RNA sequence: GGGAAUCCCUUCUGCAGCACCGUUUUAGAGCUAGAAAUAGCAAGUUAAAAUAAGGCUAGUCCGUUAUCAACUUGAAAAAGUG
DNA sequence: CAATACCTGGTGCTGTAAAAGTGATTCC
DNA sequence: CCAGGTATTG
């Protein structure tokens, strides 16, 4: 008995099928367990497992980190209250107690209900004097009087609890506050560098212009307009643009060779400026640094909108300015509405349901919704011009706690906190003693490289302590080992050397590593001249001279420099042919030039005695990112460099690690030669062996020592191994389910292993609109275009492909240097850069928007050479703006290098057929290592089971060429059918061409391969089309003579298999996990559905949650008290155990159920019912458990194959010859009556199992309404109709314009007397429990 | 076919640190005419506390990912059953 | 108890290594 | 999104 298995691995399904020698699917009698009449059942060995998507860890992590931040914020407040404890007890022994219970109702409060002062007169007086906390904050900063300790605490606590971001290092307001003074100093520096061309900045109000609430470009234009004879693209204009945050290009300003775009926000600016300063001189550095200072001032003026010389609390002053203008404008608006529109006053100022001022303050209306609601009202009335200006500036009737307050740095809150402490420490000695303590409470951050401050009970922590004691913000440096913690943070993420698994890899920017990379590449360079007989390698002396003369003097070494600066200058060659490198060398000594600029001692870098020191420096600059820790580690070399050099070394940092260790590169030595790997790379006679040759040479000891160095740790389990793979967790869930399906199928076949296992993995193509808008915004900003000014776009609109391409191309044609019209996109074309006939790629990375695809050139290749000559520079602009990627740019410019060759097209077709994805190889490896476990006489693996991997295109083309069409919406059988067709096609393919095993089975001329792989699947066809020819009906193997395909009997077999109505569709039952309930904190309500947010917070007084998630239902057979007499009555019902209740219920099910009300619980009759638990009722009607009180549809509609194929062809689902198109069209019109037959089949099914009378009546009326509609559109909407009958949760669907709402099964009473069905993973093994025999 | 280093890119995964809102109950004395529903007006911007119930291991830690038919034997781990 | 219509926490930033999709140089 | 919970109206 021989058989094969076909598998279709998906993100929500695993289709499976068993086939025999004749491509038939067996059928078996399987035993049925339980308490029903049926002892066994007939099963076809084909089916599909269904399961909810496996989720990533991201949402769990985000909630975990947020939980920590809430705990630590509370701890900050606890620290501050602990500092205030004694003196506050002297002042008010219950102040902190009243704060703690502020949330409680007056009934539940143990102290007076007014928090601050404990009586109503003082509380009202306080609010009258300080209507916002910012009034109190500014008063405490400015005043010299002794203040109430409670108000001091409230100000300090408010600053500490909401302390602001930490994006800026160091201290703030260092005379970089004034915009006028820094603009004047920028003019001073510019006029100093350009005496002949000075700027008259007199009368220019730099403060109001630059700090205006306007866009960056508008303010740039406004300032430049105040400077006659200066243009915005000039040098001073570009400096102002850099200060405003734009991306100016200083290339044209200095007649520079290539671009020097500068952005003060980019990570590369520190280098991007120095690089520019290397070309035009270091006397322009003062100018760019003055512009940077101006940028800091403008950023601060965005937040502080008040003069900083009248108060030391400019933030609180700005909030008070918000409050005062809110008050003034509200009084004016009330008066205006009273006078002009008196009927609208109640709706605006009293209706919380409306988005007026009432909904803005009391309702759920946001500032944006309030502005949208009141803008037409202000436009309708008179005297609203200033209010309208404030509205369109987003600065009308503002609150103080708003969404944009994220701009506020923590240094500003710190400045006010420090000022209050300086004020009040003169009266309270404990404030003087604890001033720095409180400041540390606000400023302290747990470093990202330290992680949770755990003590052996967090699987996420890595921190190590210097002493065993509680960590506080004040003892962190003493208790926490920051060096070891940060080193562990990196070393727990980095790989070891795979050749020497106990050795750490080098820093990627290490000098030794870059030497290795350069010599490895350079050792395979060859050159020829005239008198030479053949190309020769470079000798050790030649490579040493090239390194010293070229690589150590240029950051990049081009081939031109190699031919001219070495072969001409040294070897006196006028002509030389180079191989092994193209255009320029890939490897380079970048760190060497970085350190050469920093330390300015070439002899220090070239001295080998300093190698260790330099390696350690680069390690310190790579291993750490905190500048203080870098300085602490570079301390040990302070004697070797000037303090200026030490500071410049501090500022330099690197990221990333190499893939080889120092011991491998320059440590281990060959036994007989005594030379390291790097020694052989520098000089290896005339062989010039590279790294791969060195470690694989049997005449050297490198290979032997690498073999000896290998180890193998603890073997992962199957689940662990699958989890460690690289890929989406969703596909990993399918992979593990696939392995369990294979194990059960093998057990079904009597532990006999299959001949083949054919796997096919679905292409994984699956907020995102936010990423699209971020790309377009940054690309347009880098580009300097005003396309977003002229054409504003909502992020959602970018989901349209043509509009997204339009913005990515800056509103221009990609093939013609013309503007596109945004209202003409329907008339334009989306073109594939490489044609879809070669590369089936429909992503934005292979698509462009053009007026007409004809303008690309010839359709058989890439864009023509003419188009590339026209558009290459515009493409490079788009590439630098990241509006197109590097691969997209290279595919566009491919015509420069010869376009598509015949080898490229052959490779494209091979890629379309042969699967090369790494995750699919890992799945094949897993199955192969589980099936094949024995070795032969030569100690080589015996491959009893061939693991074949196919791409989806093979079976897809097989279905479309032999009319085995699929329609996904009909049912779930197509997953199983795909697995079957995979097994058939895969086995037949390797039977016909056994030499293909290397390509398709796991384990160890261009026109010819193009033709061969284009016609690889022709052996299935009988007639193949000026090349029309026939094939035998019987296809056999050429050498063995074995039959592989009988075109007269095997197609009928495939058709019979797809026609079988019994297919084992199994929905994976799963306990529900995750959030306890909806997160919405609802208002109080007289409902038992509300859930307390805290133990003592009665939701009838405080509100809370509702809508909890049922982890799993439980069948309870017991008795409950009834009536006022509490008489016991027998019941059988479903109790949903929520996620929150699960732990308590499982700890003691009997006591849990008795608490719920049940008495005398039959403990052994408790049935655990997870979601999707399957029940069968009458006439084969099945239901699945959706929760404790709702059901899902549990049946599949096995629509016959003739109707499925008719629906495919009639609906134009997905062509071929026009004669074949005519035959299919004639078939559709000759079988038009299939529409009524399909509707009748849906009706019989629905009346038998769906039981939705109203929806079925609406559907029948809708079908009988649109019978004069075209056949194609009727078929397309019949496709929609199957939502009524689909397995699973009910959903709404549209038939033409008629909308059918979902009929829900809002009761689980009937399943309590039905038959519960427990299914194995394949559904072949069943246990059926008659629940009517319970109770 | 499988694999390695480098160059130019892109994406996915995992982890850590942090900010701004939102919501919720309470506090911010509403007034006048009414015996009452109600009418006329005044007012509104702020704060406290919670932000999974909670847990023991008591840490400035942990609490939403992964994994799960049934039955037999087991505390579980598991294996076994057609 | 059924049927109907509403509801559903969100945004921004910093740091990090790794596999893997794809183009290229050199090799096992 | 999807699809289970909830109150309102029957
Ligand atoms: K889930
Ligand atoms: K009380
Ligand atoms: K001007
Ligand atoms: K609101
Ligand atoms: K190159
Ligand atoms: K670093
Ligand atoms: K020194
Ligand atoms: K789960
Ligand atoms: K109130
Ligand atoms: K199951
Ligand atoms: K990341
Ligand atoms: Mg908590
Ligand atoms: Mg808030």
């Amino acid at each position: 008995k021989k058989y094969s298995i076909g598998l279709a691995i998906g993100t929500n399904s695993v289709g499976w099928a068993v086939i025999t020698d004749e491509y038939k699917v067996p059928s078996k009698k399987f035993k049925v367990l339980g308490n029903t009449d049926r002892h066994s059942i007939k099963k076809n060995l084909i089916g599909a497992l269904l399961f909810d998507s496996g989720e990533t860890a991201e949402a769990t992590r985000l909630k975990r980190t947020a939980r920590r931040r809430y705990t630590r914020r509370k701890n900050r407040i606890c620290y501050l209250q602990e500092i205030f404890s004694n003196e506050m007890a002297k002042v008010d022994d219950s102040f902190f107690h009243r704060l703690e219970e502020s949330f409680l109702v007056e009934e539940d409060k143990k102290h007076e209900r007014h928090p601050i002062f404990g009586n109503i007169v003082d509380e009202v007086a306080y609010h009258e004097k300080y209507p916002t906390i910012y009034h109190l904050r500014k008063k405490l900063v400015d005043s010299t009087d002794k203040a109430d300790l409670r108000l001091i605490y409230l100000a300090l606590a408010h600053m500490i609890k909401f302390r602001g971001h930490f994006l800026i290092e160091g201290d703030l307001n260092p005379d970089n506050s004034d915009v006028d003074k820094l603009f004047i100093q920028l003019v001073q520096t510019y006029n100093q560098l350009f005496e002949e061309n000075p700027i008259n900045a007199s009368g220019v109000d730099a403060k109001a212009i630059l700090s205006a609430r306007l866009s960056k470009s508008r303010r740039l234009e406004n300032l430049i307009a105040q400077l006659p004879g200066e243009k915005k693209n000039g040098l001073f204009g570009n400096l102002i643009a850099l200060s405003l945050g734009l991306t100016p290009n200083f290339k044209s300003n200095f007649d520079l060779a290539e671009d020097a775009k500068l952005q003060l926000s980019k990570d590369t600016y520190d280098d991007d400026l120095d690089n520019l300063l290397a070309q035009i001189g270091d006397q322009y550095a003062d100018l760019f640094l003055a512009a940077k200072n101006l940028s800091d001032a403008i950023l601060l003026s965005d937040i502080l909108r008040v003069n900083t010389e009248i108060t030391k609390a400019p933030l609180s002053a700005s909030m008070i300015k918000r409050y005062d203008e809110h008050h003034q404008d509200l009084t004016l608006l009330k008066a205006l509405v009273r006078q002009q529109l008196p009927e609208k006053y109640k709706e605006i100022f009293f209706d919380q349901s409306k988005n007026g001022y009432a909904g803005y303050i009391d309702g759920g209306a946001s500032q944006e919704e309030f502005y949208k609601f009141i803008k037409p009202i202000l436009e309708k009335m008179d005297g609203t011009e200033e209010l309208l200006v404030k509205l369109n500036r987003e600065d009308l009737l503002r609150k103080q706690r708003t969404f944009d307050n994220g701009s506020i740095p923590h240094q500003i809150h710190l400045g006010e906190l420090h000022a209050i402490l300086r004020r009040q420490e003169d009266f309270y000695p404990f404030l003087k003693d604890n001033r720095e303590k409180i400041e540390k409470i606000l400023t302290f951050r747990i470093p990202y490289y330290v992680g949770p401050l755990a003590r052996g009970n967090s699987r996420f922590a890595w921190m190590t302590r210097k002493s065993e004691e509680t960590i506080t913000p004040w003892n962190f440096e003493e208790v926490v080992d920051k060096g070891a913690s940060a080193q562990s943070f990196i070393e727990r993420m980095t790989n070891f050397d795979k050749n020497l698994p106990n050795e750490k890899v080098l820093p990627k920017h290490s000098l030794l590593y870059e030497y290795f990379t350069v010599y490895n590449e350079l050792t395979k360079v060859k050159y020829v001249t005239e008198g030479m007989r053949k190309p020769a390698f470079l000798s050790g002396e030649q490579k040493k001279a090239i390194v010293d003369l070229l690589f150590k003097t240029n950051r990049k070494v081009t081939v031109k420099q190699l031919k001219e600066d070495y072969f001409k200058k040294i070897e006196c060659f006028d002509s030389v042919e180079i191989s092994g490198v193209e255009d320029r060398f890939n490897a380079s000594l970048g760190t060497y030039h970085d350190l050469l600029k920093i330390i300015k001692d070439k002899d220090f870098l070239d001295n080998e005695e300093n190698e260790d020191i330099l390696e350690d420096i680069v390690l310190t600059l790579t291993l750490f990112e905190d500048r203080e820790m870098i300085e602490e580690r570079l301390k040990t070399y302070a004697h070797l460099f000037d303090d200026k050099v030490m500071k410049q070394l501090k500022r330099r940092r690197y990221t990333g690690w190499g893939r080889l260790s120092r011991k491998l590169i320059n440590g281990i030595r060959d036994k007989q030669s005594g030379k390291t790997i790097l020694d052989f790379l520098k000089s290896d006679g005339f062989a010039n062996r590279n790294f791969m040759q060195l470690i694989h040479d049997d005449s050297l000891t490198f290979k032997e020592d690498i073999q000896k160095a290998q180890v193998s740790g603890q073997g992962d389990s199957l689940h662990e191994h699958i989890a460690n793979l690289a890929g989406s967790p969703a596909i990993k869930k399918g992979i593990l389910q696939t392995v369990k399906v294979v194990d059960e199928l093998v057990k079904v076949m009597g532990r006999h292993k299959p001949e083949n296992i054919v796997i096919e993995m679905a292409r994984e193509n699956q907020k995102n609109s936010r990423e699209r808008m971020k790309r377009i915004e940054e690309g347009i900003k880098e580009l300097g275009s005003q396309i977003l000014k002229e054409h504003p776009v909502e992020n959602t609109q970018l989901q349209n492909e043509k509009l997204y391409l339009y913005y990515l191309q800056n509103g221009r044609d990609m093939y013609v240097d013309q503007e596109l019209d945004i209202n003409r996109l329907s008339d334009y074309d989306v073109d594939a850069i490489v044609p879809q006939s070669f590369l089936k790629d429909d992503s934005i990375d292979n698509k462009v928007l053009t007026r007409s695809d004809k303008n690309r050139g010839k359709s058989d290749n890439v864009p023509s050479e003419e188009v590339v000559k026209k558009m290459k520079n515009y493409w490079r602009q788009l590439l630098n703006a990241k509006l197109i990627t590097q691969r997209k740019f290279d595919n566009l410019t491919k015509a420069e290098r010869g376009g598509l060759s015949e080898l490229d097209k052959a490779g494209f077709i091979k890629r379309q057929l042969v699967e090369t994805r790494q995750i699919t190889k890992h799945v094949a490896q897993i199955l192969d290592s589980r099936m094949n476990t024995k070795y032969d006489e030569n100690d080589k693996l015996i491959r009893e089971v061939k693991v074949i991997t196919l791409k989806s295109k093979l079976v897809s083309d097989f279905r479309k060429d032999f009319q085995f069409y699929k329609v996904r919406e009909i049912n779930n059988y197509h997953h199983a059918h795909d697995a079957y067709l995979n097994a058939v096609v895969g086995t037949a393919l390797i039977k016909k061409y056994p030499k293909l095993e290397s390509e398709f089975v796991y384990g160890d001329k261009a026109t010819a391969k193009y033709f061969f792989y284009s016609n690889i699947m022709n052996f299935f066809k009988t007639e193949i089309t000026g090349e029309i020819r026939k094939r035998p009906l019987i296809e056999t193997n050429g050498e063995t003579g074995e039959i592989v395909w009988d075109k007269g009997r095997d197609f009928a077999t495939v058709r019979k298999v797809l026609s079988m109505p019994q297919v084992n569709i199994v929905k994976k039952t799963e306990v529900q996990t995750g959030g306890f309930s909806k997160e919405s904190i609802l208002p109080k309500r007289n409902s038992d559905k509300l859930i307390a947010r805290k133990k003592d917070w009665d939701p009838k007084k405080y509100g809370g949650f509702d809508s909890p998630t049922v982890a799993y239902s439980v069948l309870v057979v017991a008795k409950v008290e009834k009536g006022k007499s509490k008489k016991l009555k027998s019941v059988k019902e479903l109790l949903g155990i929520t996620i929150m209740e699960r732990s308590s219920f499982e700890k003691n099910p009997i006591d849990f159920l008795e608490a719920k009300g049940y008495k005398e619980v039959k403990k052994d009759l408790i049935i655990k019912l997870p979601k999707y638990s399957l029940f069968e009722l009458e006439n084969g009607r099945k239901r699945m458990l959706a929760s404790a009180g709702e059901l899902q549809k549990g049946n599949e509609l096995a629509l016959p194959s003739k109707y499925v194929n008719f629906l495919y062809l009639a609906s134009h689902y997905e062509k071929g010859s026009p004669e074949d198109n005519e035959q299919k069209q004639l078939f559709v019109e000759q079988h038009k009556h299939y529409l009524d037959e399909i509707i009748e089949q849906i009706s019989e099914f629905s009346k038998r199992v769906i039981l939705a009378d109203a929806n079925l009546d609406k559907v029948l009326s809708a079908y009988n309404k649109h019978r004069d509609k075209p056949i194609r559109e009727q078929a397309e909407n019949i496709i929609h109709l199957f939502t009524l009958t689909n397995l699973g949760a009910p959903a709404a669907f549209k038939y033409f314009d008629t909308t059918i709402d979902r009929k829900r099964y809002t009761s689980t009473k009937e399943v309590l007397d039905a038959t519960l069905i427990h299914q194995s993973i394949t559904g072949l093994y069943e246990t059926r429990i008659d629940l009517s025999q319970l109770g």
